[PDB]
């Protein structure tokens, strides 16, 4: 008698969402991701103060003006609870770029390879990173940069709209992070339609639509489904490249024992009713623009991540000088 | 005197509307048509005319059915356009396709189509004005359209600072900075349903930017636009234009209460502010700090790219079988 976490790792491979690396282990998971958020909140935890003072005293011994010694100190702390959490896992660990810089293609080309040596000056080959950028048209394009001229992989997250899964695909990125949960979000605050069926959830719709697309082309790029606000959304993309649950939800299907099957599979892609398109940039924008809860949520996504950044580095300040 | 009376003392009045047969009952200087206004123009039994010309037009062309439909469409505008210009003493605004929104050279190329029609009717370019979608692709469309052909363009969905100082930097003849959809936003998402006019936030939006022209000695000629009260209105006197609906028009008409100038040259010259430049990735950034702005500018082009749609779908069962 298998819990539903157990079943799930059979048809998909299981990723942790969570800075909180002291409680990855029980779940045993495959790989990890972190983002702004999570940092800045493990950041907060008694547990992991000695990261924060370890990143401060980074900063501290580089010296120069507050913005250099804060952007060491911010990155630091990012790649040490990077370390500790590849650590607790076999895998890789996503960490992700400053969401200020969304928008600045080569700044998260500059920054992705930074936080790279700074993961290779902690003893941290590339090969168990990945570099996590916005799903904006720059971020996409930077990701190919990443991966074809620097061999950085990277996961494309805040990825909404058709649009964006397709500009990634092109793009030829190891991974991307197809939100959930803030689909359903949108969907219930927009729309008449409060609650959802599981195969009828619009977060689950979105991350099947772009499944059936790349499975059916070939497009080697891994989907990894994220961002969940219940196990439903979960059970209901078993079969999924990968998925990436927080050590709550991860519980919960950790203590669940009915039957899982699995929805997504590579054969029933392949006689899906995708069709192949090609996007340069303006097509992109297009089509991205079609897409309401896209660009709002994406636009949303890129604003709170950024406040996040702020928050920590204005935590950093107030230690550091 | 009416309220309009002494409105034109301190602001020049344009009529929002393509409904030219009473365009001229409020003595307005220019005129403003867009997707819907024609679209709602080309449905009544008294512009009849101009469709089936605009049909005739499109058919002895020749082409393809998506070339007739085309040239119908845009001989359309450019029809109203003309009639407008009959009877009134200044400018008209005829708007690009907003598929085109995310599309530079089309964009260019499409308003230089509309430029060579209005021409064939006898029309120079000195009479209109050439209505974009303030992305930064319409911004830098428009900033080809000045120095490259002379063509004059109105900016238009322009919600955000960051559009209003690309519009600057660009040297685009006029914008048409929005009021009332700003209002919107900000009423159904926020907890307060109602403003004071210099409480309203679609007027604080056209006096930040209408300052920050006037402070910084740009050329651009700031037109409000867009509005759901007379109070609006009222409360951005002195703005160098402002395009009203014949609705609203009557209703300044009809009012007799006093009006003050809120906005000048002068007091510009102590608001607060300071002088910035923007790149395109500075540009997208800032943009995208400004929620309502994102949000709305994505809208508004969905909105008008369905009116086109309802537009030539209506001339299509009027032209082929
Ligand atoms: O990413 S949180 O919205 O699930
Ligand atoms: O443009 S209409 O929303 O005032």
């Amino acid at each position: 008698m298998e819990s539903a976490l157990d079943q799930l790792k059979q048809f998909t491979t299981v990723v942790a969402d969570t800075g909180d690396f002291n409680a990855i282990d029980e779940y045993k998971p495959q790989d990890a991701t972190t983002n702004p958020s999570l940092i800045l909140a493990a950041a907060q935890m008694p547990a992991y103060q000695e990261l924060v003072e370890e990143a401060i005293a980074y900063g501290k011994k580089l010296g120069g003006p507050q913005e250099e010694q804060i952007k060491n100190a911010i990155d630091k702390l990012f790649v040490l609870f990077g370390a500790e959490i590849l650590k607790k896992i076999p895998g890789r660990v996503s960490t992700e770029v400053d969401a200020r810089l969304s928008f600045d293609k080569d700044a998260m080309v500059a920054r992705a390879r930074r936080l790279i040596e700074l993961y290779k000056e902690a003893g941290v080959g590339k090969d168990r990173i990945l570099i996590k950028l916005s799903s904006t048209w720059e971020g996409i394009q930077a990701g190919k940069e990443l991966e074809e001229q620097h061999g950085i992989h990277c996961n494309m997250t805040l990825l909404f709209s058709f649009a964006q899964a397709v500009a990634c695909a092109e793009a030829g990125v190891t991974l991307i992070s197809p939100f959930v949960g803030r689909i359903l979000d949108w969907h219930v605050a927009n729309t008449d339609k409060k609650s959802y069926e599981p195969q009828g959830d619009p977060g689950v719709k979105s991350v099947t639509k772009i499944y059936n697309y790349y499975k059916k082309f070939g497009y080697k790029t891994i989907v990894m489904g994220a961002s969940f606000r219940n196990t439903g959304e979960i059970k209901a993309l078993a079969g999924c490249d990968f998925l990436t649950i927080s050590p709550k939800l991860l519980g919960e299907l950790l203590k669940d024992n009915s039957k899982l099957a699995p929805a997504l599979s590579v054969k029933a892609a392949q006689t899906s009713d995708s069709e192949k398109i090609h996007l340069d940039e303006k097509a992109f924008r297009w089509l991205h623009n079609e897409d309401q809860m896209a660009v709002e949520k994406l636009s949303d996504g890129i604003r709170k991540f950024a406040a996040d950044a702020i928050k920590l580095e204005r935590m950093l300040t107030e230690r550091m000088f």
